């Protein structure tokens, strides 16, 4: 039967738009981050009321992932950053709602594989993320030292 | 109101079709495993176009579980063998795209309440089916002289 569309023909079973996808390629289970154009993509589409929302919520179904998939966590989270600091307004208050989705993350564990401290990057980057986020004057300078 | 039809509306909310309930009592968290009838149907309707595409993905949606259905991801590997070795071919392309989640798998850990591991039975069956999977001259060979 037919070949090269199946990687597209998964996105399509679950019903996933091409931001969707677009998010779901930025916080991949490889290792190389997030490539520098995708994420002021994203930054973009942060402001289209439509794909701000579809990026918001898959990176909550990102950062509640398993053990395992500590790699989807890891990008999740630099994400998120870039959107709070080169995005919309709409992206922090978001995380401010579900704060606690992110003070959770300071505690990971994951030294499964095969004894390698794997989730510490995770708990490290969501600390230094969340530590940006409580305070208020560090935010509104940067994004005036942005745009 | 009702009585024993109830079981049939568990699987109505969530919107599962013929295929898809086979798919999830077939791969349930008993440890008699699979049905040989079932996955000659299973093997048939995967050249169902319509039904195909709901096997791969309930096939996948079940080998993310967590640790305690360790019956539910060794069943799903199981399954996925009988298909890539008497199935549409479709379907092996299917896991060579979805090969992270089987790689992963190699290793899992399930350290059992009463204080065992089987834990092995998911990791060990993942070795043996990629090892299968891998392979180009196996499959060819496997799949003409059982057609």
């Amino acid at each position: 039967m037919s070949k090269q569309f199946v990687r597209s023909a998964k996105n399509l079973v679950k019903g996933y738009s091409s931001t969707q996808v677009l998010v779901r390629n930025a916080t991949s289970n490889d290792n190389h981050q997030v490539s520098k154009d995708s994420l002021i993509e994203l930054a973009e589409k942060s402001y289209d009321s439509a794909d701000f929302f579809e990026i918001m919520d898959m990176l909550d179904k990102r950062l509640n992932d398993k053990g395992k998939y500590w790699r989807h966590i890891a990008k999740a989270l630099t994400v998120i950053d870039y959107l709070i600091r080169f995005g919309s307004e709409n992206c922090v208050l978001w995380c401010r709602e579900n704060l606690y989705i992110i003070k959770t993350l300071k505690e990971f564990r994951h030294e499964d594989d095969e004894g390698i401290d794997q989730g510490q990057i995770v708990r490290v980057k969501a600390k230094e993320l969340t530590a940006l986020l409580s305070d208020d004057e560090r935010l509104n300078e940067e994004r005036n030292m942005n745009i």
